[PDB]
């Protein structure tokens, strides 16, 4: 049908992951949520019944994602573009050990990448933005974002 909004976004999150705890899925996603709403003029919101905008899967490099990037470490997941259905979903290398609160790679940092690149605009390139393709683990303690940066997505739709 017709699609045409740029204000309110739906959110699914996958079963919770096998191993990857649910009520810590739902932390990480919500402090990163905050953080992107709470910084642009589009609010966000998740539901687990009917189609969503941003959707979150877990799964290992297979589908696409380079021929199956790794399921170890390096990467921890990606999205795609706007669209439909799958469009504006991510999928993170559920095969690796993921941590949550401490222990190597947390889903906040994560959750805040993957969720930046359904709504948040092109990214900085530069060894700082929450966006940049370059990977290093950092617990949510020192996940912090430039005003400018914040300030810029807002200022822009907003
Ligand atoms: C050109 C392909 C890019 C692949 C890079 C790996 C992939 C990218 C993506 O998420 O889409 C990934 O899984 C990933 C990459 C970087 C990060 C991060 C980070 C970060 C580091 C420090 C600070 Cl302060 C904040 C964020 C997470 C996942
Ligand atoms: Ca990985
Ligand atoms: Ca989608
Ligand atoms: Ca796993
Ligand atoms: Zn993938
Ligand atoms: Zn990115």
């Amino acid at each position: 049908g017709p699609v045409w909004r740029k204000h309110y976004i739906t959110y699914r999150i996958n079963n919770y992951t096998p191993d990857m705890n649910r009520e810590d899925v739902d932390y990480a996603i919500r402090k990163a949520f905050q953080v992107w709403s709470n910084v642009t003029p589009l609010k966000f919101s998740k539901i687990n019944t009917g189609m969503a905008d941003i959707l979150v899967v877990f799964a290992r490099g297979a589908h696409g994602d380079f021929h199956a990037f790794d399921g170890k470490g390096g990467i921890l997941a990606h999205a795609f573009g706007p669209g439909s259905g799958i469009g504006g979903d991510a999928h993170f290398d559920e095969d690796e050990f993921w941590t949550t609160h401490s222990g190597g790679t947390n889903l906040f940092l994560t959750a805040v990448h993957e969720i930046g690149h359904s709504l948040g605009l092109g990214h900085s390139s530069d060894p700082k933005a929450v966006m940049f393709p370059t990977y290093k683990y950092v617990d949510i303690n020192t996940f912090r974002l430039s005003a400018d940066d914040i300030r810029g997505i807002q200022s822009l739709y907003g």
